[PDB]
């Protein structure tokens, strides 16, 4: 094939190796400048080198640490972008709320006065739990959307009819009303029921969407945290070192071999096949979002709602007043005028009104909605590909390395030269058995890898049950219904340890795992264990999040106390 020209030297002069590595500061006296009477090579073929064991050794670390060098700056692109995400979603949603709290203070101070002004910090409560429900310590926003109603009856009520008296039993009656008038829609009409729907069931699709961004920073945050193997760093000096070491510093790895070795380097891809079905969680959800689901429309709609209840409130307090004065007691005598009732009475100081609607934000903050949700949606779907962007990256670059080259050229396979025929292997550990170059056993995957491919399916699920408008209150079903998932198993080490006489601290026998381990105390679920476990007892680490827990038996030895 094509490739460059080259100037005619002494045949593997290791003079010019000095002069690569020298130049990387190695030691001059480790190379010397033609080959070495020795072979001294472990990882590259035994021959005679320019490579003394300790140039070797440097070159495997040198090349590792090169390796890593092009995998965590990406990853940390994409941890970055991850928080970037996170921290963008929710200043809109913070500065939302704050907007129509401030909103809803010039509303209803104006359309309903007094009514309000007495009772405003019942109405800005409302907001501290729609936040404290975004970020799931508030759950209970349900029945404070039920209650407020109930509040609302019970202390406006009486300023409607200040000419009747309110006996704690009344206020009582007024705020149980509530809950039993509101199903013939008469206190408040329809109103509750729109509000207290829409509000919880946007709050749980956008609160999924944030609990999935944080699932997936934590899932790439520990895929980094996935070591190189020794089979890796011998493979990469296979690569690159090696043919330096037989004073060759001219050819340089075929695109083929390298993508097979740097496969197998990766073994954090076992996260990839639910990587895709986790930020297709994400992304059906933020599609959700944008409309139906739209908490910024949410957020300006509380005060509508609200509003239209307060006005059935007025409009019907005729027909609540005929109902709390016979269910609660009788009616009071009051000093009721007729003919006419008195002009009401203007203030000196200009007043002032407002009218709110259930309309989209406009201008800056909806276009910053329609942003958000374009950043969120093509950001996510494009870095679905990382973890085969990861196997790319690193032998596109060694293939620039010979850019004046092709490997229809000789170019470097590891133990000699030529054109790179056996296959490449795809991705996921799995792949990686059938690799030719640098295999890997799919068996042991990493611990990050194992924990948290199962994180990624927990997100997918809620998230994609979330979109549907339904509570998070649901299961982990992968289609997205009630149906239970989940579950997974754990193991413990029981160990015992005599209190008295004896001061032993405690041993374990064996550890009970699912199979018994050696002592064979197993039943799959069950867990025993045997011999002379007096003063035992047990400790359970668990294998989801690193919990651990101790317990012990009332099995002290005693003796003949």
């Amino acid at each position: 094939g094509p490739g460059p020209g080259s100037e005619a030297k002494v045949t593997r002069s290791c003079a010019e190796t000095r002069q690569v590595l020298g130049a990387r500061g190695y030691s001059l006296n480790l190379i010397p400048p033609a080959l070495i009477s020795g072979e001294h090579l472990r990882v590259c073929p035994q021959e005679y080198t320019c490579c003394s064991s300790e140039t070797e050794q440097r070159l495997i670390r040198e090349t590792e640490a090169t390796f890593r060098g092009l995998v965590e700056d990406s990853g940390s692109f994409l941890v970055h972008t991850l928080a970037a995400r996170h921290r963008k979603f929710d200043e809109f949603f913070l500065e939302m709320l704050s907007v129509a709290q401030h909103s809803l203070t010039q509303l209803f101070s104006h359309s309903y006065g007094r009514l309000y002004a007495q009772h405003a910090l019942i109405f800005n409560g409302l907001f501290s739990r729609l936040r404290d429900f975004y970020g799931e310590s508030g759950e209970g926003l349900d029945d404070t959307l039920a209650d407020f109603w109930a509040q609302l009856l019970e202390r406006v009520f009486p300023l409607l009819h200040p000419q009747y008296s309110f006996p704690p039993d009344y206020l009582l009656c007024l705020s149980r009303l509530a809950s039993s008038t509101d199903g013939s829609l008469q206190p408040f009409g329809d109103s509750p029921r729109r509000l207290r729907l829409q509000i919880t069931r946007t709050l749980v699709a956008a609160r999924a969407f944030v609990q999935g961004l944080e699932t997936g920073r934590n899932v790439v945050s520990e895929a980094l945290k996935v070591p190189v193997s020794e089979g890796c760093s011998q493979a990469l000096m296979r690569l690159i070192g090696c043919p330096l070491c037989r004073g060759v510093p001219s050819l340089m790895p075929c695109q083929g071999f390298c993508l097979n070795v740097v496969r197998g380097c990766l073994s954090s891809r076992g996260l990839e096949p639910d990587w895709g079905n986790y930020l297709d969680g994400l992304l059906i959800l933020a599609d959700k979002l944008q409309g139906p689901f739209s908490f910024e429309l949410t957020a300006e709609s509380i005060g509508v709602k609200i509003s239209e209840g307060l006005m059935y409130l007025q409009e019907n307090s005729a027909k609540v007043s005929a109902q709390v004065f016979q269910e609660c007691g009788p009616p009071d005598p009051v000093p009721a005028r007729n003919r006419r009732a008195p002009p009401p009475r203007e203030e000196a100081g200009r007043l002032w009104s407002m009218v709110t609607e259930e309309e989209r934000p406009t201008t800056a903050a909806g276009t910053n909605l329609h942003r958000l949700v374009w950043e969120l949606r093509e950001r996510l779907a494009r870095m679905r590909g990382f973890w085969a962007r990861l196997s790319l990256t690193v032998c596109g670059d060694s293939r620039m390395a010979a850019d004046a080259s092709l490997e229809a050229a000789p170019c470097w396979t590891g133990a000699g030269r030529g054109r790179y025929l056996p296959p490449v292997v795809g991705g996921s550990p799995a792949e990686q058995v059938n690799n030719p170059e640098l295999k890997v056993d799919a068996s042991g995957p990493d611990v990050p890898t194992r924990r948290r491919r199962l994180q990624l399916r927990a997100a997918t699920a809620r998230m994609k049950t979330a979109a549907l408008g339904h509570d998070l209150d649901g299961q982990d079903a992968d289609e997205d219904a009630s149906g239970s998932g989940g579950g997974q198993q754990y193991a413990d080490d029981w160990m015992a340890g005599a209190v008295a006489p004896p001061a032993r601290p405690p041993r374990p026998p064996y550890p009970p795992r699912r199979d018994g381990s050696g002592g064979k105390g197993g039943g799959g679920s069950a867990r025993y264990n045997q011999g002379r476990s007096r003063s035992g007892g047990a400790s359970i680490g668990f294998h989801t999040q690193t919990i651990l827990i101790l317990s012990l038996s009332a099995l002290a030895l005693l003796g003949p106390r």
